[PDB]
C-alpha cells in the first residue's frame, strides 16, 4: 500500500467518505479512533477492538512516555507488537495531555514530541501544538496560535529529517485559533503553507458547547485544504460527529464509550429500572454483547464492580459508535446523509 | 443425558480418570471449576472461560443471594441465562461465605439453601453445612460434624422434595470431622447411609497447612463411596492439587487463578524483571495469552491498573490450571501419572 493516500469516493454539502490508505491498512472516513490509553483500548482486546469495526486506534503519546517510556517501547519492537494491535495507529503529540517556554514545555519539545512518536511507531504523527484556553482573549488566542505555527514548522522539519519516519508515516499539522475567524485563517494558511498529509482542528471541545463549536466549524473546515483528512481532535457524543461530519469533518476520537449508548439516546444501565429489563442494551445494535446478555446482567455487573462489566459496556459502546460511523458513511455514498442526519436526531432525542 | 451418572474410565493407586454426564454437559475428571463470584468468572466472558478448557463453573451463593437476590435470577431465567454459561454450574450452599443455632444462620437454613440453589438453576447442589474452625478441639469438631450431617439430611428430604429439582439436578453431601480420623469416619458413614450422588471433604485448606491436609486426605477419601466423586472444597494451588489427586480426590475449585502460574512455578508479572521480557508468560502453554504477549507487555499492565491486564492474566492462569488438569488426566489414563506427579515436581519446585 502507499504510505499514504486519501481519496474522496462521495459526497454531500460539505460531508465525504473515502478512504485513506496506509502501508499498515486502510481507513474507511469518516472514520471513529478508539482510544488506548497506556497502549490499550480500555477493557479490550484488540481483536475485539477490531471486531466492532475500527480500522485504526489512538496511542496516547504523553501516558506511554511516562509509562512504559518511548525508549523501552521502541526496544521491545514498537507498540504495534507490544499491545498486538497491526493496523494503523495514531499519536498525539502529548502537549494536551500535559497541560511553558518557546522551546517545549518541562513537567517536551517540537522535536522530542516527534521523536517519541517515531520510537513509539506510530503511523499518523500529529504535530507538537499549544492547545489555547477557552475561552481565550483575542491577543492570547493570537500569541498561542502564532507559537504554534512555529512548532509545527519545527514538527514538520524533525519529521522530515527521519528518513524510516517521512518514508513509512504521514505528520497532520494542527489549526488553532480559538473561536476567531481571522485567527483559524492565518493558522489554515500557515499549515496549508509548511504542508501536510492531513489537519486537524484543535482547541474545540474544550467547554464551548455544542452550539459555539458548530459555529466555528462552520468557517473553520473550508479553510483547510479539500483534498486531505479533517481530524476533529477529542470529539466526542453522536450528536456532534453528525453535525461536525456535516460540516467537512473526516475524522474523530472520544474517550469513554454505566453510560450506554442507543438509537433511542444515552441510558444509564446502573439505573434501578434495568434491574430486571431482559432487552439487550440497544434493540437493533448489532455488536456480540447485544446478542448475548441483557440490560439486567449488565446492570447487575456494573453495580457490583465487575470487570466484566467494563468489558461489555465498552465493547457494545465502541461497536455502536462504529455502526453509527458505517451509516454515516453509507448515506453519503448514497447522498441521503442529510436525511440520515435529521431522522438520527429526531430519534435520539 | 442423564441427570447424573459418573464413569471411572481408568485408575492408578487411589487416583481416578473419567466422567461425569449431566443434562447440560460432561464433566472430565479430575475436574477443575473456575470460580464465578457474583454471576461471573472475573474478567472473563464465558466463551473464554470454555476456550480453557472448563466443562464446569461454580457459583457462589452467598453473593448471588445478596445480589442480585435468588428469587430476581429466576424470574430472570436462572443463572445460566442470566451469565450466558449453558453448561453444569455447581453451587455452594452459603454456610462457608456467611462464615448460628440447629435451625440455620442469621445474618440461611438447610431448606433455604437448597431452595435458593433450585432458584438459581443450578445442576450440582451442595449440601447446607457448619464449617469447622481450624484447630478445633475434638468435642468442639464432634459437635459441629453431629450438626452437619443434621443438616445433610434435612438438605437431602429439601432437595427430594422438590421434583424438579430432584430430576434434573444432582446433590453432593459434605464430609466434616477436623482433622480427626474417628470424626471423618462418622462423617463417612452418616452420609453414605444417606446416600448422595458426590461426596466433598469439607473442613480443609482452613489454615492447616499441605503437610496435615494430605495426612487427614490419606484416611479420610477412602472412607467414602468409591463409585461417586470426591470433591475437595476450596484447594487449591496446583503442587495440592496433584498430591489430592494421588488421594483419590475428583473435583476442585480455587479462588484467585500479579502471580502467574509457569510449569516452573509461579512468577510475579509485576516484579521489575519482566519490564522487558519478551517470553510468554510460560514457554509451553497453549493459551491465547501466550500465543499473543510477552511478559513486558503484561507487566506494564498490571503495574498501570488496566482491566486488560486483570483479563490476560486470569485467561492464563484458568487455561494452565486446565491445561494441567488434562495432563493428570491423561497420565492416569496412560498409568504414568506417579511418575508425571514427581516429574511435575521437579520442575515446578
Ligand atoms: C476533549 N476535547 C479535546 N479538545 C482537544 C484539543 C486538542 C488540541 O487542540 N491539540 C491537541 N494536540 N490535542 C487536543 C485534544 C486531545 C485529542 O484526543 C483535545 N481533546
Ligand atoms: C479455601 N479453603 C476452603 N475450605 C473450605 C471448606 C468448605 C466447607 O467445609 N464447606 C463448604 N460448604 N465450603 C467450603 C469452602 C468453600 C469452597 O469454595 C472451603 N474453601
Ligand atoms: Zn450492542
Ligand atoms: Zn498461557
Amino acid at each position: 500500500r502507499p504510505r499514504f493516500s486519501f481519496s474522496i469516493a462521495a459526497r454531500e454539502g460539505k460531508a465525504r467518505t473515502g478512504t485513506i490508505e496506509m502501508k499498515r491498512g486502510v481507513i474507511r472516513t469518516p472514520a471513529f479512533m478508539p482510544v488506548g490509553t497506556a497502549a490499550t483500548v480500555k477493557a479490550l482486546k484488540p481483536e475485539t477492538v477490531r471486531a466492532t469495526g475500527a480500522d485504526i486506534i489512538l496511542g496516547n503519546t504523553y501516558h506511554l512516555m511516562l509509562r512504559p517510556g518511548a525508549e523501552r517501547i521502541a526496544k521491545l519492537g514498537g507498540l504495534h507488537s507490544f499491545m498486538g494491535w497491526d493496523r494503523p495507529i495514531l499519536t498525539d503529540s502529548g502537549g494536551y495531555q500535559v497541560m511553558q517556554s518557546e522551546e517545549g514545555v518541562t513537567f517536551l519539545s517540537p522535536e522530542r514530541s516527534i521523536e517519541i512518536q517515531h520510537l513509539l511507531g506510530s503511523d499518523i504523527v500529529m504535530a507538537f501544538d499549544e492547545c489555547t484556553p477557552y475561552p481565550a482573549t483575542p491577543s492570547r488566542a493570537a500569541s498561542s496560535m502564532e507559537r504554534s505555527m512555529r512548532w509545527a514548522k519545527r514538527s514538520r522539519d524533525a519529521f522530515d529529517s527521519r528518513k524510516e519516519q517521512a518514508e513509512n508515516a504521514a505528520l497532520f499539522g494542527i489549526q488553532q485559533g480559538s473561536v476567531f475567524e481571522n485567527l483559524r485563517q492565518q493558522s489554515a494558511d500557515a499549515l496549508a503553507e509548511i504542508g501536510f498529509d492531513g489537519y486537524a482542528v484543535g482547541g474545540l471541545a474544550v467547554g464551548e458547547g455544542q452550539d459555539e463549536m458548530f459555529r466555528v466549524l462552520d468557517f473553520s473546515v473550508p479553510m483547510l485544504p479539500d483534498d486531505k483528512p479533517h481530524y476533529l481532535m477529542g470529539v466526542g457524543k453522536p450528536d456532534d460527529i453528525v453535525g461536525a461530519v456535516e460540516r467537512g469533518i473526516d475524522m474523530f476520537d472520544c474517550v469513554l464509550p454505566g453510560q450506554a449508548f442507543t438509537w433511542d439516546g444515552p441510558i444509564n444501565i446502573r439505573n434501578a429500572r434495568f434491574s430486571e429489563d431482559l432487552k439487550p442494551l440497544d434493540s437493533e445494535c448489532h455488536c456480540a454483547v447485544c446478542q448475548k446478555w441483557s440490560r439486567a446482567y449488565i446492570h447487575h455487573l456494573i453495580r457490583a464492580g465487575e470487570i466484566l462489566g467494563a468489558m461489555l459496556m465498552t465493547e457494545h459502546n465502541i461497536a455502536f459508535y462504529q455502526q453509527l460511523m458505517q451509516k454515516i458513511r453509507d448515506s453519503i455514498s448514497e447522498g441521503r446523509f442529510s436525511q440520515f442526519a435529521q431522522d438520527f436526531r429526531a430519534r435520539y432525542f
